[PDB]
């Protein structure tokens, strides 16, 4: 199954004392007046400047950060892919599946994340003990682990680190848009292509919603903003994020 996710007028503080004070009241919040609704099986793309609250938003959904105002609604299990890849000492297989094995699911995830060719290189195949991996292999294994988990909501925080432009595109398509096409998911990204293929987009800046709605509505309701951001996707993660950050500081509020 999958869930809908709804946030209505949500405000949150990481400093729990302040969150209580604000709540009771009938520094500055990490997230302010956040609103979105994603339907079952839909993709929300979340972009924004550095420190804007993109990971914090995900942490709220996981219950690590509580709102001081507003309503969050969602049900079921959550799977989370962090923006920092991590590999535990053990086999490639163990890293992806943990303890529970489903052959058909495991095979579809390795294919979707392009891990077949990485696995096949080794004598032991996926029983190879984690051999040091490249950043890109680490990113793909971390993604595979998150997508393999049977969950009702998938939270993918910038999962495409150290990938080539073309293979990030291939994996966005095969994994996020095809394998997970019927799962509710939220993707943090800085690629315009990802925003374009999303059902909904949320742009965050200093904890506020700079824009929520559709890519074509962004093109329409934010023409001056779009005109800077739209060969952007060939730029490095760092450069895209610096351009997005600087543009947001210019046009915010
Ligand atoms: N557990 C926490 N406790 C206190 N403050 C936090 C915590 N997590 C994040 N913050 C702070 O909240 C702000 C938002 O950080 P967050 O990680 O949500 O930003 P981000 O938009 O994901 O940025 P990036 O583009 O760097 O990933 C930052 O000032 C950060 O230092
Ligand atoms: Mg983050």
């Amino acid at each position: 199954s999958t869930t809908e996710v709804v946030m209505e007028n949500v405000t949150a503080f990481w400093e729990e004392g302040f969150g209580e004070l604000f709540e009771k009241a009938k520094g500055t919040p990490v997230l302010k007046d956040i609103n979105f609704k994603i339907e079952r099986g839909q993709l929300l793309a979340v972009a924004g400047s550095t420190g804007a609250g993109k990971t914090s938003l995900l942490m709220m959904i996981m219950g690590e950060l509580e709102p001081s105002e507003g309503k969050i609604k969602h049900s079921g299990r959550i799977s989370f892919c962090s923006q920092n890849s991590w590999i535990m000492p053990g086999t490639i297989k163990e890293n992806i599946i943990g303890v529970s094995y489903d052959e058909y699911r495991y095979r579809s995830v390795i294919k979707a994340c392009q891990l077949e060719e990485d696995i096949s290189k080794f004598a032991e195949k996926d029983n190879i003990v984690l051999i040091t991996l490249s950043g890109g292999q680490r990113a793909r294994i971390s993604l595979a682990r998150a997508v393999y988990k049977d969950a009702d909501l998938y939270l993918l925080d910038s999962p495409f680190g150290y990938l080539d432009v073309l293979t990030e595109k291939e994996i966005f398509e095969s994994c996020v848009c095809k394998l997970m096409a019927n799962k509710t998911r939220i993707l943090v990204t800085s690629k315009m292509e990802h925003l374009k293929k999303a059902d909904k987009i949320l742009i965050l800046h200093e904890g506020s919603s700079y824009f929520y709605g559709t890519f074509s509505e962004l093109q329409n309701l934010r023409p001056d903003f779009s005109s800077k951001l739209m060969s952007f996707d060939q730029f490095s993660a760092e450069r895209r994020n610096s351009i997005l950050t600087e543009t947001l500081h210019r046009f915010s509020l």
